[PDB]
């Protein structure tokens, strides 16, 4: 039941990397595409934070079909981090790790050596080092507490912190550890940087992105295989900045004529292997909304993601498969074909489910 990383309602992503790799440029490109801050009346959105809708053909279709009063797509929350003070980074679920694989041509800087692998080793080392500093401080705190308290939980926390210190000093990320559920629950309270899952974004000039080729990609791929097997997505920051500034008509003409497409949709939809998510929808005249929950969630746990009271008071879940609704075309048709189902406490929610939850007010 415990897993590394405490996913709640949507992913929070930190953009990390060395200076001058295009982090703030990527962030500004995503800001142009973002949900305005007025749509979150319960939240204060910091200046280096953007909320961007996850594009989903299913979500668009449901909104055409139900014509709801309000449309709430799934979204991603993205934070631009300036350098590697650490409150911003500790809070995120996962990391977009941006690598420089772009080089200038006729006008160049002296000794401006591009080496993505060298940069990978530098930043991954720096995250583990910040974890070693954090774990060092917590070991001191626990040892001081253990002078005063007899409590068994302190002896457990200490044994774990020392196992983690040794793992990190051996150059290994916490997320590649074999942690028992008891350890995972303690690790999750620490929010260690090397415990967070990663997507690698490889920043290329627009020619290399259009060509679908770069000399550094095989070297990056090889390193990533020996250090976790995480997703790699090539992009061009300069191309995405230009494309986001064009009008829809100009953008389409540019992409047709030059034979390339935006990487941003793929980047926004990719998510993380360690954080295995599915979408379910609520749909009606008032609202169509996309909900994000852990794969293999049971119906009452999906209700809990709306609010704990709907889980605790759960009675049943009336479910349509998105496929069933799409092919029959409307809810009356789905009911007539007997594909509108009453599901119970043991039902395992499926990606694309359209759910009408029933609960007891007390
Ligand atoms: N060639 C190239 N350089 C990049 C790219 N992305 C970033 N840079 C370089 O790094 C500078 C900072 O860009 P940011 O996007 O703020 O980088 P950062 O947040 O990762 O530190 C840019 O300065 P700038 O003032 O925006 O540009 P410039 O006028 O100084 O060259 C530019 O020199 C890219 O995709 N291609
Ligand atoms: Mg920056």
């Amino acid at each position: 039941r415990p897993i590394l990383g405490r996913f709640s309602s949507h992913l929070k992503i930190g953009i990390v990397g060395l200076p001058n790799v295009g982090k703030s440029t990527l962030f500004n490109t995503l800001t142009k595409l973002s949900i305005p801050a007025e749509n979150f009346p319960f939240c204060t959105i910091e200046p280096n934070e953007a909320r961007v809708n996850i594009p989903d053909e299913r979500f668009d279709w449901l909104c055409q079909t139900y014509k709801p009063k309000s449309e709430i797509p799934a979204f991603l929350e993205i934070h631009d981090i300036a350098g590697l003070f650490l409150s911003h980074i500790r809070a995120v679920d996962g990391i977009f790790h941006v690598l420089r694989a772009f080089e200038d041509a006729d006008i160049i800087h002296v000794d401006d050596i591009v080496d993505p692998v060298r940069d990978l080793e530098t930043i991954t080392e720096e995250l583990r080092l910040k974890d070693i500093e954090f774990v060092g401080k917590k070991i001191d705190d626990v040892e001081k507490s253990m002078k005063r308290s007899n409590d068994k939980q302190l002896k457990i926390e200490l044994e774990l912190l020392q196992k983690v210190k040794a793992w990190l000093e051996d150059g290994k990320d916490v997320r590649f550890g074999d942690w028992k559920t008891a350890d995972i629950e303690i690790l999750n309270t620490f929010q260690l940087l090397s415990a967070k899952p990663v997507v690698y974004l490889i920043n290329l000039n627009e020619r290399d992105y259009q060509r679908k080729k770069n000399k550094f990609l095989p070297k990056i791929h090889a390193w990533v295989q020996e250090h976790g097997g995480d997703t790699m997505i090539p992009f061009s920051g300069v191309f995405e900045r230009s494309l986001a500034d064009m009008a829809p008509d100009e953008a389409a003409k540019y992409c047709e004529e030059n034979k390339l497409q935006s990487a941003l949709p793929r980047i926004i939809k990719t998510g993380f292997s360690a954080i295995n998510l599915i979408y379910f929808f609520t749909a009606g005249p008032d609202e169509v909304k996309c909900w994000q929950i852990r794969r293999q969630s049971k119906a009452p746990q999906a209700a809990g993601a709306i609010h704990t009271d709907f889980e605790r008071g759960f009675i049943c879940a009336e479910v349509m498969k998105f496929e069933d609704l799409k092919e029959l075309g409307n809810e009356p048709a789905v009911k007539a074909a007997g594909k509108y189902r009453q599901e119970g406490k043991t039902y395992v929610v499926q990606d694309g489910d359209i759910i009408f939850f029933k609960f007891n007010v007390s």
